[PDB]
DNA sequence: ACCATGATCTGAC
DNA sequence: TGTCAGATCATGG
């Protein structure tokens, strides 16, 4: 199920699973949504929040915007896949305007459709011999076809308010596998998350998170122990079956644990 | 429509447009048949033929091998996309008893599929880290389907004898693109084909030429002007400043 | 490509 | 026999 832009870490592939395993609510909360893989398709009220703010008011701008003005802003700067001058003009203008509207034309154009964004508030992503393709409104017009029910955020995620009747999903940064993001987190953070999610369990509110066990070689053991204090789902079928059929030092465990 | 294997400058896509422009004809000659994407593709009788010998044998033997026998070899050698000692013991093989049915698993195994014989008829394509496929599947299975109507041929072109009521279609090496097969022809060789069509046309034959007049800067000029005697048709389309061309009479 | 994912193919660089 | 974004086709949320 597609999400409002690429995303590293996405659950595109895995929503459909973890729906399943969803209970029934009042309110939807997607503490970290990331690129809305999430957020977009469950059923609402939704609470879509991130921490990177730049993102959210992206999206914000997005609720109000046609296709039509993407292609104007486009045809404005003259980008193209060649157009690497035009390109820094454009991430120049943003990294000073700060207009919501430029930074989701960026994207498109970026190393990988990859946003990343520096304390300073400011667009580093290096341009990327991208640009729109014949199916980048196909995101755009999910996101216009779901983000009516959606209600934006970007706290923290200890400063959000999770009330009764709602259910909490989590998916933060993952500390065993690379990702741009990860530089909001830290050993500290997943306790904290950890502990949080504990005080849902004993509020009679149901959650879900999404992580990995084992990557590559290494492992989170904290998470491991702390998993068996509820639901576990194994979802790579490739970690799965090399169980039986292992040698060890094999590849990544993702699974879905709620209580 | 699909070849009979991958082939570098194959006409799959352009065949629909090519075929709207064939006539009707007693036999089909395909005079330089490589991939088959013609071939397999086009009413029937055909002459297939091609100066490779290590492919039209492949071809020949084909016409008498199962899938089943396809796996047989790949599980006695077992291969796979990461069997790279085993390709090369493969190979080896191939290289030293010919035997057609190895060069067509081998052929699998390697770099985009490519079939490169060397001067001394050794099989030298790099493991490709690949192997058999849903489209090597296809690709055999349509093989199988339409090879019944073809009979074969290994032959230089000047040597195939052509009928009275033969379509000669003719797609040789592009002397402007690069290809592996171009060690094969040269400007003397072309100068000959053309002189061999117009013996066709003096002989009340209908032929087809596919090529190329124009392709990254290069043009190849005899041709335009051996052109302006028939019927020509651009198909570039969508691929660039290449010029695509079909030369009929 | 179609609903969407993903494996594979192919034409620029 | 490199890289890879976009296209093609098989099939499974
Ligand atoms: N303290 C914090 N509070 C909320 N979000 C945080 C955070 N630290 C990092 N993040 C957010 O963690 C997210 C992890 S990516 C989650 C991906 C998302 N489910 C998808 O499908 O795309 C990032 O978007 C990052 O901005
Ligand atoms: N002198 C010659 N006589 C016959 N075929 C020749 C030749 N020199 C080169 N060739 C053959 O020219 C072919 C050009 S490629 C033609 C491709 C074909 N229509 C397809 O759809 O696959 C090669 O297969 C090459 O082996």
């Amino acid at each position: 199920m597609l999400g409002a832009i690429a995303y590293t870490g996405n659950k595109q592939s895995l929503l459909p699973e973890l729906k399943s395993h969803f209970p029934k609510y009042n309110r939807f909360v997607d503490l970290f949504c990331g690129g809305l893989s999430v957020s977009l398709n469950v059923n609402g009220p939704v609470l879509a929040n991130d921490i990177q703010e730049p993102i959210i008011e992206m999206y914000k701008r997005l609720i109000n915007v046609s296709w039509d003005d993407v292609l104007k802003v486009i045809k404005q700067y003259k980008l193209s896949k060649t157009s690497k001058e035009e390109f820094l003009k454009l991430r120049e203008d943003y990294n000073k305007t700060r207009d919501p509207l430029l930074l989701y034309v960026l994207h498109f154009h970026g190393f990988s459709n990859m946003i990343r964004i520096n304390y300073k508030g400011n667009f580093t992503t290096p341009f990327g011999k991208r640009t729109i393709n014949k199916n980048s409104e196909k995101r755009f017009n999910h996101f216009k076809q779901n983000c009516d029910k959606i209600i934006f955020s970007s706290l923290h995620f200890k400063d959000v308010k999770i009330l009764d009747g709602d259910f909490v999903y989590v998916d933060p940064p993952y500390l065993i596998t690379v990702a741009d993001y990860n530089k909001f987190w830290s050993e500290d953070e997943e306790k904290d998350l950890l502990n949080l999610l504990d005080s849902l369990n004993d509020r009679g509110i149901k959650f879900g998170l999404s992580n990995v066990l084992e990557h590559h070689g290494k492992e989170n053991t904290l998470l491991k122990e702390w998993s068996k204090k509820y639901n576990v789902k194994h979802l790579n079928k490739k970690y799965v079956f090399n169980i039986y059929h292992s040698k060890e030092k094999n590849g990544t465990d993702e699974v879905y644990i709620f209580n």
